[PDB]
């Protein structure tokens, strides 16, 4: 209000369950922090493709938000917001009520754009998706259900997809629970098809050798794989893709059954976002400055997979680059500590920093992990690294997010890096 | 050099010679300051049209840099730079030669490129151009071979071109010139093709209602016009064009025989710029910060067309946002005041502020002008105007201008705008 500014987050999701804690801590007592998110329970994303094979239950990486943000005096209102009004500063939720802000922190993560491919939603389809515990669940279900009756396997990423590396563990991981149960040699044939221009490009051309050891990774599985994918429509139980070359044309068209599919999406803004005229590219993502500030309007922020970055490639197939959780944070930080500054007539000068992709994927006992900065080669770090410590880090990390997700966050949120001291 | 710091400015243009001029005066004689550039002689691009109909003359519109910077203390090398080693900080001149630097400025505006239509490039067919002072001599040229012996006309803008207006000033003028010689009826057709989703949309979405009163301004002249069009080839005095509708799909293609014609080439960075490895988008423009720093060299900064600003709108035929004159000063002083404090152990936080486009064409009697902020719609200025008052202005401010290029610059630049005290 008129002194004691309302701030309101939407999306509580890895920023911005973070961002409703900083916020709070930050503006302290004379100032209210709302948090509207859609679902009532926060969920642990990179714990997904574990759920999506049954290695990990929703029990275990996911939590009712209410009782730990409100007992940090956060308004929780478990609702999605459909309209936005920037000019009267109002949002209309789903349930008709309407909450008014002085100040928006978008973090609304992606829009699952299944609509690129008709029949490639999951709810139509043999091709399922690993992005959200529901969809993981749904795609276990289904995995039970290849094992029952075996068919074709096709594992991959969509056209305009950023988010590679998961595609990659879940082939590894399904390929290691078909061994497991014996049931490897009953499926006729297993693919993975990707929008990449290359096997190992993961939307950051490339990082450290993770060309030689994903190709030889998907070898070793006896994973057929084809580059420079676009599905085109999933219909009658068959994927229809067409592969082209260097310059967009054509080499060739293929049909392919599919029993049993998982294909990462393309990723949109969710629509009340990029409903809001002069807000968003065509893509729906935000348009923001180095502070996190909207360009059109000075009171809306935004982080996470929310925001629009810029392209720094073009591929024969569109990709896009990843959004990772040290960048996330990086970005919620300068977005809270920018509006504090906002609300005591300062200009807040704080950034995300350097772009950066940090991923870590758990294969069992081993897993992979890479870190890419900054984003154009060549980088200051580029390496891809193998080995049963990553696995470690991955559990460690998902046990200490989680934690904090409950205890609260202060914070210059990524001091596990102490472990240096 | 150790401890007086060697800045290089590539590029004599606009944004480059003020550049020079204004480096040289905040950094004083403590530096050296090197002015790099193709040619010896600076041009006022603006004026370039009237050229390209015989309006005006080269002598007009330019004149031999190198006493003028020099009586400034600022060195002057009338050479093109080939090469840049970013890594070294050493840019290879044409004749082989090799500079060093300690900071870099890059303004080498536009590469026309011809090539991405096969016939386009003006010493190889009908097509001219007007975007150089040499192009606009040879457009003369041309033009006159139509006065002896008459044909059709094509004049526009091609797919990927950002510079709109040029394009319907030129159409106008010549219209205009036929009739004061009496010859407009000797026209067998006088087409007007352009990239744009619809006429007066400028690659901005439109500004005030200039697509009523270019519409309307064409119709007038007898000029027939196509949107949505991109030229695929120039041959045999035929160009090829192709028109798409609202998603990319083929609605027409023609073949247009040329006597006289003048389409807007598409900009890309020149060749030594997007050569420099991970300093360039696709397009080879330079990717910067809001402070004008190259995000990937904290020594070369940019500004100009020579840098990247990414597309906030997507349209059936590829077509960009134009980079005008304020806009370009704005980067050039906050490149400028960025390095000075860099030489000072402060961090420069100037930012060229508010995308703008600001636009005048004169017409003869008469001028139109326009003004846009921010990029977005709704905008917070959305001007179209027309009148004998645009004209004077566009004198004025070229009278002003090249008289400030020989005078040199200190400057908050514009303060033309002091004509209200
Ligand atoms: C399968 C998978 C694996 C990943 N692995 C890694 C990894 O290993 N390491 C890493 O660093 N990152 C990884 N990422 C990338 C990234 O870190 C995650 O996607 C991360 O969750 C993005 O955070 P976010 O806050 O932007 O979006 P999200 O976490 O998706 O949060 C968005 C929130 O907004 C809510 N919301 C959406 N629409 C509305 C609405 N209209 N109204 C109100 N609320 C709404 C959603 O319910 C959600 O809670 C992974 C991504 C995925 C999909
Ligand atoms: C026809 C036309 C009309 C325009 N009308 C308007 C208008 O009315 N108002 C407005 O505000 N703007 C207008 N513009 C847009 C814009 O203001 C101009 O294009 C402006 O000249 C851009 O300035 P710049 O410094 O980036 O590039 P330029 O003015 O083109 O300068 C680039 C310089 O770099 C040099 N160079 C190139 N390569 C090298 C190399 N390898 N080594 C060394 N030097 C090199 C070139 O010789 C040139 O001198 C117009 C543009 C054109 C083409
Ligand atoms: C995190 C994002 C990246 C994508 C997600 C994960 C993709 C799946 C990875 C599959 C890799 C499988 O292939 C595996 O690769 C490494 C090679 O580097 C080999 O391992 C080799 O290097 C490692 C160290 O890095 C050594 O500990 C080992 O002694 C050596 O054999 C394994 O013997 C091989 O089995
Ligand atoms: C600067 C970038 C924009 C593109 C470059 C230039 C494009 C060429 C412009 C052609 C316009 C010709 O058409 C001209 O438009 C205006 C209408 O607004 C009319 O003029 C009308 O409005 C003006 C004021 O704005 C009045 O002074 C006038 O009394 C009235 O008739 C002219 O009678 C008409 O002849
Ligand atoms: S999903
Ligand atoms: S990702
Ligand atoms: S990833
Ligand atoms: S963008
Ligand atoms: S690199
Ligand atoms: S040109
Ligand atoms: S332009
Ligand atoms: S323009
Ligand atoms: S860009
Ligand atoms: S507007």
């Amino acid at each position: 209000m008129r002194g004691s500014a309302h701030v309101v987050i939407l999306g509580a999701g890895t920023g911005g369950m973070p961002a409703a804690y900083e916020m709070k801590e930050a503006l302290g007592s004379g100032h209210e922090v709302t948090l509207i998110s859609a679902n009532d329970y926060f969920q642990f994303v990179p714990s997904n493709p574990w759920v999506g094979v049954g290695w990990k239950e929703r029990d275990d990486i996911a939590f009712p938000i209410r009782h730990y943000v409100e007992r940090k005096g956060i308004h929780f209102i478990a609702q999605s917001a459909e309209q936005i009004d920037a000019e009267a500063q109002n949002i209309t939720l789903a349930d008709g009520n309407t909450v008014h802000y002085d100040y928006l922190m978008i973090a609304t993560g992606p829009k699952l754009a299944f609509e690129n491919v008709p029949g490639s939603d999951p709810h139509e389809g043999p091709v399922q998706a690993i992005c959200t515990v529901d969809h993981a669940e749904r795609a276990f279900a289904e995995y039970q259900a290849l094992l029952r009756e075996p068919g074709p396997i096709v594992i991959g990423a969509m056209a305009g997809a950023s988010c590679f590396g998961p595609a990659y563990e879940y082939a590894m991981i399904v390929a290691s629970d078909l061994k497991k149960r014996g049931m490897r040699d009953k499926i006729p044939s297993f693919t993975f098809i990707t929008s990449e221009p290359y096997i190992g490009h993961l939307g950051i051309q490339g990082v450290g050798d993770s060309k030689g050891i994903l190709t030889k990774g998907l070898k070793e599985e006896g994973i057929e794989a084809y580059t420079n994918c676009k599905v085109t429509k999933v219909e009658d139980n068959k994927m229809y893709v067409t592969q082209v070359d260097e310059k967009g044309e054509t080499i060739k068209e293929m049909v392919l059954p599919v029993k049993f599919g998982m294909m990462i999406p393309a990723f949109k803004g969710v629509p009340a976002v990029a409903g809001v005229e002069g807000l968003c590219n065509p893509g729906g993502f935000v348009l923001v400055d180095e502070h996190q500030r909207s360009k059109k309007y000075a009171n809306i922020f935004a982080a996470g997979i929310a925001i629009a970055i810029p392209p720094v490639e073009t591929t024969p197939v569109p990709t896009g680059a990843p959004k990772t959780g040290y960048m996330i944070e990086s970005m919620v930080s300068a977005a809270v500590h920018n509006i504090k500054a906002d609300l005591e007539g300062r200009k807040g000068e704080q950034t995300m920093g350097t772009w950066n992709a940090v991923c870590f994927a758990d294969m069992g006992d081993r897993g992979a992990a890479f870190i890419a900065l900054p984003q154009l080669k060549p980088r200051k770090v580029d390496v891809f690294a193998y080995g049963r410590w990553v696995h470690l880090a991955k559990v460690a990390f998902e046990k200490y997010f989680i934690r904090k997700m409950k205890m609260g966050v202060s914070e210059p949120f990524y001091e596990k890096v102490l472990f240096k001291m």
